[PDB]
């Protein structure tokens, strides 16, 4: 079934119904009017960040290039590979971009410091795919440009997701979510999940260790906040 959408819930409501029990939710009316939502065109991104060097994941491999090169090679021209400017602390690198976002007030319910919140950018063409994986902190994933298809599996379902047994990949499923090998991973078919299409201005709360899988449906720009 679908992830529920709530408009600006109170801190106490979010705390009691979603944060403490660990249940996903989409927050509406929270990041709606952040400046990024109007300002961040390709042209703007090129104007403010075009010359800066960013890590880019291709395919698999990790390379470096300028924002301008990334846009030219992987977005506007018929790309030859899938390239993704993934999990990069762009706003520490380019503080002028911090003015276009905020830290959600709900982060202040956590047991951590705001100085410890990790803000990552996720910028890429249609077709970028995460593997199904879990992270060790809470997350608000803020959609700014385009749409993402996201599937969520509780940590209670980890057995049916066949994590990699290599310690470096223990947080990642062996299963291709959208075309699963059920002859090898038969328990995956039975595992209940939530899903959504996350659209611009929406925030997805992914509870700590919730398994998530993400596919960009369009040219996409997302900002995640990892917090505790
Ligand atoms: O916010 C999160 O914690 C979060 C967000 C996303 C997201 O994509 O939005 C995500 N996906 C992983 C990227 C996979 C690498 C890759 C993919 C295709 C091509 C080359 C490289 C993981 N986690
Ligand atoms: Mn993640």
């Amino acid at each position: 079934s679908t992830v529920p959408r709530l408009h600006r819930p109170s801190l106490q409501h979010f705390r009691e119904q979603f944060l403490v029990p660990g249940r996903p939710v989409i927050l509406k009316g929270v990041a709606d009017h952040w400046p990024c939502m109007q300002k961040w065109s390709l042209e703007y991104i090129q104007e403010i960040a075009g010359c800066r060097t960013v890590p880019v994941e291709v395919g698999w491999s990790q390379t470096l290039m300028t924002v301008n090169e990334f846009i030219s090679k992987y977005i506007v021209n018929e790309p030859r590979d899938v390239g993704y400017l993934a999990q990069h602390q762009l706003f520490d690198q380019i503080p002028e971009l911090k003015q276009d976002i905020s830290i959600p007030d709900y982060c202040s319910l956590g047991d951590g410091e705001e100085e410890e919140i990790t803000i990552n950018a996720w910028f890429g063409p249609q077709g970028t795919i995460s593997p199904l994986h879990q992270d060790p902190q809470q997350n608000f994933l803020v959609q700014v440009m385009g749409r993402k298809y996201i599937r969520l599996y509780s940590p209670q379902e980890s057995g049916a997701l066949y994590p990699h047994d290599t310690h470096l990949l223990h947080n990642t499923s062996q299963v291709d979510v959208e075309n699963p090998d059920l002859e090898k991973f038969p328990k995956f078919a039975k595992a209940p999940f939530l899903s959504c299409i996350l659209s611009p201005g929406e925030i997805l709360f992914i509870p700590v260790k919730y398994w998530h899988y993400v596919r960009a449906l369009d040219l996409s720009f997302s900002v995640s906040f990892w917090w505790s």
